[PDB]
């Protein structure tokens, strides 16, 4: 319904791309404010699990976002009859394991994070930019769960591509905490750069799908020490895993725009 609605200060259009290997099929839903762009272009919020993200974009939030500096919204979804792709998303959002690849939860191929982030840079942003003027210095990357895992991979291993990284309920349990090890060396990689990281977790979430909060608390404590990184952790009282997707997105979009 959001995508057909005509009564909001955003209009949505689709930008379609395939993966370079031809195996995954994307549809980017672009939400453009009716507002004219700043001279330097719209700030941009990129959302993983795009078809879920669009389901979470409520009318009240979207009206308020039209505040004179409204962002371009880019929801990166899968262009399939079901509007999901379990195999595709499992591959695109997970990092490669240097030492040994297959997902420890569902057994499907894993390790496409860097190919996905390269496609974002080298194919998605080129396509999106041609539809609306972008301010490349004011970009956000958001994701939930495996999407959060991808966001952390991006920040930890290739900082600087985005100004703000937003990871909701990132799957820290994945491969016995493998993402936590990717943080080593971040301060060095951040030299000469600045980044913001927003984190969420729900009070009712378990530690994994099969000690809750402890890994996140340790990660937050560690990142608070990183020069060049501004960190904001928001616990979500009263929510479990599924519900932090929409909560994080509403709260993200209520924050002041990236500087
Ligand atoms: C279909 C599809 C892809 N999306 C999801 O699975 C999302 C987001 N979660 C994830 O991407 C990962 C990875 N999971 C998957 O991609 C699909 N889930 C499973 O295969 C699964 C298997 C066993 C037990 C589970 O809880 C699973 O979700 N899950 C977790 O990090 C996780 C952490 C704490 C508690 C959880 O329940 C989590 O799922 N999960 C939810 O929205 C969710 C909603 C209600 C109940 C759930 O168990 C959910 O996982
Ligand atoms: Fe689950």
């Amino acid at each position: 319904s959001l995508l057909q609605r005509q009564d909001l200060p955003y209009r949505f259009s689709a930008v379609d791309l395939d993966s370079v290997d031809g195996q995954r099929h994307y549809r980017l839903w672009l939400g453009r404010p009716l507002q004219a762009p700043p001279a330097a272009g719209y700030p941009v919020v990129w959302m993983l699990d795009g078809n879920a993200a669009v389901g979470a974009l409520d009318e009240s939030t979207l009206r308020r976002l039209a505040d004179g500096d409204a962002p371009l919204l880019v929801a990166i979804g899968y262009r399939t009859p079901l509007r999901i792709d379990r195999a595709g998303r499992t591959f695109d959002y997970t990092p490669a394991s240097p030492g040994q690849q297959r997902d420890p939860l569902n057994g499907l191929p894993s390790g496409g994070a860097d190919a996905f982030l390269d496609l974002l840079r080298d194919g998605m942003r080129p396509a999106v930019a041609a539809q609306a003027p972008l301010d490349t210095a004011r970009q956000t990357l958001w994701g939930h769960a495996y999407g959060g895992l991808l966001v952390l991979h991006a920040l930890f291993t290739r900082p600087g591509e985005f100004a703000r990284y937003a990871a909701a309920s990132p799957s820290l349990w994945w491969r016995d905490g493998a993402i936590l090890g990717e943080r080593a060396g971040l301060e060095q990689r951040l030299r000469g750069k600045r980044a913001e990281l927003l984190l969420w977790r729900g009070s009712a979430e378990p530690a994994s799908p099969r000690e809750p909060g402890q890994a996140m608390a340790r990660l937050v404590d560690d990142l608070r020490r990183v020069a060049g990184l501004t960190l904001d952790f928001q616990p979500l009282d009263g929510l479990g895993h599924g519900e932090t997707l929409g909560a994080s997105l509403r709260l993200l979009l209520a924050r002041p725009a990236v500087e």
